């Protein structure tokens, strides 16, 4: 594991000064299309991507758990709901699934820790039936978390020898706003009721209730802000923990991951807060309508790229923004020159 | 002109009903896929989509054209960009054809008003060889203006019957973000200063000067707020005038639009100033970086989709929304329902 962070490759600044002035040489006047030639950049310096901006396979990497904490009345979803929509998963009939056909991605429904009988089609990771409530404890021990966050890791670094070459990342899991408040609230430092929200239509009523629970797992477990995996195996989620598990993979095999919603931002700050090498490799996508978005954000530096007000989760916005990095790159690789055309810019 | 704006059928709002109940019937809660399920709903209501979220063809039309105000001083590229770009968008290698190509749409290069020979594969609607330059006089005559309004508005909705369902609108002609601030500052009621944009990269010195100009053209000119046809005849141009027209044409086929950037804005308030039936038709693309776009937006009462703090025009905004529009559509017939899978949510 500490070899796996040891490698995360840092990115390709040759790489990343070709694409620069190959994208000031195209039709239009420099900077003009802005955040598009920004990513593109980046995508050059992705070591994995070969020097240049570039998608072969997509695929959306759902990992789906269970919470103990359900039973705080965090969550309206009634608890099977978790396994039935894995189970949709295989089908086809998920937003997730149908946005993802849409992009040309394919879906990997991973079963990190679903409550439930074993769902055949399902990757079977499971570490458990849910984990713990991390109301009155932690969510699981740490040598689960990083074992998991090994195998995930490395699952995912074996798809990029598969021909992926862009990842997307999501979730399935009854009453996960809950730990990933919590997350965001420790590695933030911002208070409970500042990022707690609504998650899957909870009654404005029973907010109240889903913030004492946020601090009550936080003050019994005292997971350490500095230390990721201690946070992750606290008040995280089998979940939470498989996420960072892939955003670290990607990182490690030099490959782009688009993050999803504020369950996704969770996972990045810890996947961060382990491996700060980590981040030149992640991408937003969109801005999720939960209320602890923006402060995530901030302290990811990022933003998104689409203002949709989505808040499904499943990786339904990542898969939403891969045609944007699909763009990225037509840019870089079919537009014509301005030298071609006999045309100069000041 | 006048019996065409007569005819612009209002949404249908029998559709828009089923396409509701439809929407919160399938596999996810309630409101979360958010403004993907407003847009679904939108598009809907368009008479032209035959009662449901649907895409079929979809084109991109670009409007060129030169302006006599270049000669103020306002733009520091040269003339002759229009017409050699124009040429570009016959060879697929502008940045518009690019992102059409990857939305897989087509693009129509429409001259209003270039300043050079024509262009062969070229649309000719030439109304003549640039406009008049707005800050000594009009752009051009009423009469102009209406007959231009009428040709476009019909060659429009024809392409309609080729099975265009979704149009995107565009521009190109060097100076024009001179006399798209003029249009926002006259229908917005807004100061010049704070309309008034870097266009393609304008040097930060010359700005004072572009500001003048457009006060002056306004002086000068009197256009009546309260008569669209009148703004875009005087401080307008062929360009501004032809995307108004797309505007006119594709509202009164019952079939939506997407804007591009400040340019489709501006043309924009003055399609809804002229015909407020047409506003359901129309659909954001873009944020466009350009400092008059937020006043405008405000005005037109619309947020933006995708933050890309791009600035280029031709359409190349609009390309780039088309997938999520198409998102909307295959999320409202791919999705599963909740009820097949017995999921109960309050
Ligand atoms: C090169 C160039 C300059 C201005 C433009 N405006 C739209 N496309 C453009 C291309
Ligand atoms: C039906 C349902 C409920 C909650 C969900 N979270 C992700 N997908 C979901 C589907």
């Amino acid at each position: 594991l500490h070899a796996l962070l040891r490698d995360i490759p840092a990115p390709d600044a040759e790489a990343m000064a070709r694409t620069q002035q190959h994208i000031d040489g195209l039709l239009k006047p420099p900077g003009s299309l802005g955040r598009l030639e920004t990513l593109a950049v980046q995508l050059a310096g992705m070591p994995g991507l070969n020097g240049t901006p570039q998608v072969g396979e997509k695929a959306v990497l759902v990992m789906c758990a269970d919470h103990g904490v359900w039973d705080e009345g965090v969550a309206v979803s009634p608890k099977i709901v978790t396994a039935i929509q894995a189970a949709n998963m295989t089908r086809g009939t998920t937003g997730v699934c149908v946005l993802a056909a849409q992009a040309g991605a394919k879906v990997h429904v991973i079963d990190v820790g679903i409550d439930a009988e074993p769902i055949p089609g399902v990757v079977n990771m499971r570490v458990a039936r849910g984990c713990g409530n991390i109301a009155v404890g932690p969510a699981m021990s740490r040598l689960q978390a990083e074992a998991l966050l090994l195998e995930v890791s490395r699952y995912t670094c074996d798809l990029a020898q598969r021909g992926v070459t862009l990842f997307g990342v999501g979730e399935l899991g009854m009453a996960n706003t809950t730990p990933a408040a919590a997350m965001v609230s420790v590695f933030t430092g911002s208070d409970a009721k500042e990022v707690v929200g609504i998650g899957a239509n909870l009654p404005p009523s029973r907010i109240d209730n889903k913030v004492d629970v946020v601090r009550r797992a936080i003050a019994i477990n005292q997971p350490n802000p500095r230390d990721g995996i201690d946070v992750l195996s606290k008040v995280g989620g089998f979940d939470l923990v498989g996420m960072t598990g892939v955003m670290l993979g990607a990182a490690r095999c030099g490959l782009p991951v688009l993050l999803d919603g504020f369950l996704s931002y969770s996972a990045a700050l810890a996947a961060c807060q382990i491996a700060p090498a980590v981040r030149p490799y992640l991408i937003p996508s969109h801005f999720s309508a939960e209320k602890g978005a923006r402060i995530a954000l901030a302290h990811l530096s990022m933003e998104p790229y689409l203002h949709m007000a989505m808040r499904l989760g499943e990786g339904s916005g990542a898969a939403l923004a891969m045609p944007i990095v699909e763009a990225a790159c037509a840019m870089f690789h079919n537009m014509g020159e301005l030298a071609a055309s006999n045309i100069v810019l000041p």
